């Protein structure tokens, strides 16, 4: 690698987008590199993590077609805790169609994703016209994309060249890809962000194919910025102490590797 | 080369496979229509008049600004009284856990309604298995997506060979693929086909179009999805059906 920079030093970078630039900056701030899988089927109960948890967090990611009681006042409210607590919505919709398509599900429908979130993600398997499809919405509204560069399932196929790609296509589309769902490090431009679902203290899995790595690895060894955590702090007892744990793991594993 | 009929009444085929391989022959059509519209109530009219000309609708829920239980109820009373199938293009593609979730709850409850959903096989097998438990209980099937009609498509080589395999060993839920070809041998399985226009073209965002007679005739696919082709028509019906002979006829010469 090269010399790695801190978090505030990259939210300066020259080619940065500014989405990213006020996720880095925020992850300085608040020392959080944190990102909370919500994971919750009550509008309710997401509204109560975001507004407590929402200090310890540089993210909250929502699956919004999971919550069944869903109304766009219900992002009204989220986006007020975001505003508030400070974090970014990152909506985990992995869009995976055509241009013309993804284009729409991007901007409409009833759940209007592209008018409350400021990151969503896309698989690239459809080729680049997913991206230009996604871009056409999210400009207009300064939003960003990630591009899922490698998944932490077992016999997950995007390995190889399939991974090769999507940091190709997320660097000749610059202006709207900010970086990454993956695993390891995938690019050497810091401007990209990478961040890392499969995250959990303890080794282990569960019983449909999701592969766990803790912090520390996750971090420290493989390259990461951020990781995302679901079940790990959802199901404890105490969802703020397992917040913290997460937070100060993260974080001092990212210390760590900066010198 | 089995007919349709024949292909119903094979050992190992799945009862939603069956079902549709049964109406496809009952009203030689192998048309499933791609209904990409954001108002319900044209989404109803044409199912409504198109019904008799296809075999399946497909649809985008989350594209819908008027999204309601019931008018998935309408509809699935015009599945019934025309008797096509309905595909929810969902593209599932997540893990196991997550997927299951999205399959079955949320404001969608695309299980309640949905003969048939698709899924990418990029994250493994643990995507299926996640939607298996949802669907089996249910009588449900699903199309894994093997190959893309679009430019710079990943869905190639290896990647075309896990889906086969993947469906292969899943097949008391997974009922064929989304493919731009023929790409399993094993005829229990379905092969479903967009990008299908009868003019030469493309988008201005990644789509490639190839012809029913290309499609059915030379690369072994068994229905053709079709979407702005027929939507885009003052009249829609003529164009379904333009389609539909288009797709039928494809289909008979190639049997023999
Ligand atoms: O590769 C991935 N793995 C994932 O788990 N996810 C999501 O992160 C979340 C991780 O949840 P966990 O409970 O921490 O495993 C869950 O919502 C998944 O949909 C996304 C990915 F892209
Ligand atoms: O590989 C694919 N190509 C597609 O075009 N599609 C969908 O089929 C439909 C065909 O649309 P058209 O209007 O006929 O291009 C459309 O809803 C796309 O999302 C799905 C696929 F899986």
């Amino acid at each position: 690698a090269p010399k790695e920079l801190s978090f505030g030093a990259r939210a300066e970078l020259p080619r940065i987008h500014p989405v990213a630039s006020k996720l880095l900056r925020l992850m300085q701030k608040k020392e959080t590199n944190l990102c909370l899988s919500a994971d919750v089927s009550l509008a309710r109960e997401l509204l109560q993590l975001a507004d407590a948890l929402g200090p310890s967090i540089c993210m909250l990611k929502t699956h919004v077609d999971i919550l069944n009681d869903f109304t766009l006042d219900v992002m009204k409210e989220l986006i007020t805790l975001a505003k508030c607590h400070e974090f970014l919505i990152f909506e985990d919709r992995k869009f995976a169609d055509i241009g013309n398509t993804v284009k729409k599900q991007y901007e409409g429908g009833i759940f209007k994703i592209a008018s409350w979130a400021d990151l969503v993600n896309a698989h690239v398997v459809p080729g680049s016209g997913v991206v230009k499809g996604l871009q056409e919405v999210g400009l207009p509204l300064h939003r960003g994309c990630l591009l899922i560069a490698e998944m932490s399932s077992t016999g997950s196929l995007a390995t190889g060249d399939y991974t090769r790609a999507a940091v190709r296509m997320a660097e000749e589309h610059s202006e709207f890809v900010v970086g990454f769902i993956s695993g390891s490090r995938v690019s050497m431009k810091p401007e990209f962000l990478h961040l890392t679902p499969g995250v959990q203290l303890e080794a282990g899995g569960d019983n449909l194919g999701q592969q766990y790595n803790s912090p520390q690895e996750v971090i420290g060894k493989r390259g990461s910025d951020i990781i995302i955590v679901g079940r790990g702090i959802i199901s404890a007892a105490d969802r703020l102490e397992a917040a913290e744990m997460y937070r100060k793991a993260a974080w001092e594993a990212y210390l760590s590797r900066l010198g």
